[PDB]
DNA sequence: ATGCATGAGGA
DNA sequence: CCTCATGCAT
């Protein structure tokens, strides 16, 4: 398995290489379903060659765009601050202090647990 | 490039 | 409920 350096260098030389070749983040998903039945979104594209990916989730992708080259060659202000502080303190809230934060915050229960969810997620980034 | 979301899968 | 991989919509 790959370093966290191994998996740098790598997306700096897929981003690289895509751009010379003039393809668009879109345009190498697209291909990955065309190509290996794989398709992705610009968006998991865009987060690849940003390390905004979980490292397993980093190594799963990096064969699948390696082949690829080798073949080719709202919440408001004041709301979203508040949420980050808690988070500072209590990272993994119980069903009972999201409904709390929720309403106190005036947001449902539902929009604050996934954004606590989503918060814990970008955390295990290799680059948060 | 990013914010909020879904849904499969698991303790 | 969560983690996790993933993307629609912005």
């Amino acid at each position: 398995a790959p370093s966290s350096d191994d998996l740098e260098q790598f997306a700096k030389q897929f981003k690289q290489r895509r751009i010379k070749l003039g393809f668009t983040q879109a345009d190498v998903g697209l291909a990955l379903g065309t190509l290996y039945g794989n398709v992705f979104s610009q968006t998991t594209i865009c987060r690849f060659e940003a390390l905004q990916l979980s490292f397993k989730n980093m190594c799963k992708l990096k064969p699948l765009l390696n082949k690829w080259l080798e073949e080719t060659d709202s919440i408001e202000v004041g709301v979203k601050g508040a949420l980050e502080s808690h988070f500072l303190k209590c990272p993994k809230p119980s069903a009972h202090e999201i409904t709390g934060l929720a309403d106190s915050l005036q947001l449902e229960k539902e929009v604050v647990r996934v954004w606590f969810c989503n918060r814990r997620q970008k955390e295990k980034r290799m680059t948060p």
